[PDB]
């Protein structure tokens, strides 16, 4: 299931180069794009942090944590060891921000190193991911371009009015970046 994207990556994503690596920014964005046109986030962040990891927020219902008839494992688990973003990361984490409650899993190479643990309590909810594209499969560069996810984040808050939709660059800790979309 999960093997098979880390051996055809370019079969689930278009290739390994700078367009895939881009790709799975693109793939976790449009799930809280989703849940704004659901109707419930209207805020979503993308972080470009120190060693190239990716962090995106939204504020939305938070991804189900309800332990499931199928598996007998939470539904975010289910959805995330289903991942294709996962897979290709040698490192993801998340957080869920739901039922008053802050869940957490990390996961290697889309493979749980934990169960689903609560790490904390919250008045808000929403989902936070971060994760660490694979250097393995991700061989030409594992550089995130400002500009490349500058211009669509831009073009998914003009598509999608009333979110606002945040970039911020902090891979230097001196001299951080952020452009802020939010249209009418
Ligand atoms: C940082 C990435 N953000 C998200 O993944 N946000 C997100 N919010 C969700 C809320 C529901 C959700 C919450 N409550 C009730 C529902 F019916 C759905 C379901 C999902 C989900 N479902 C399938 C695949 C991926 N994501 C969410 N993702």
């Amino acid at each position: 299931g999960l093997e098979a994207v880390r051996k055809r990556p370019g079969m689930y994503i278009g290739s390994t180069s700078e367009r895939g690596l881009h790709h799975l920014v693109w793939e976790i964005v449009d799930n809280s794009i989703d849940e704004a046109l659901a109707g419930y986030a209207n805020q979503i962040e993308v972080v470009i942090e120190k060693d190239n990891w990716i962090k995106v927020t939204d504020n939305g219902r938070g991804i189900p944590v309800d332990i499931q008839e199928k598996m007998g494992r939470p539904a975010v688990e289910v959805i995330l060891t289903s991942s294709v973003v996962n897979a290709l990361s040698q490192d993801l984490e998340v957080y869920v921000h739901r039922n008053e409650t802050i869940y957490h899993q990390a996961y290697k190479k889309g493979v749980p190193q934990f169960d689903l643990k609560e790490v904390g309590t919250t008045d808000k909810t929403g989902t936070v991911i971060r994760f660490k594209a694979d250097g393995e499969i991700f061989t030409e560069t594992t550089v995130y371009n400002y500009e490349t996810l500058q211009q669509r984040i831009r073009e998914l808050a003009f598509l999608n009015k009333g979110i606002q939709i945040t970039l911020r660059d902090e891979r230097d800790e001196e001299n951080v970046r952020e452009d802020s979309y939010h249209y009418e």
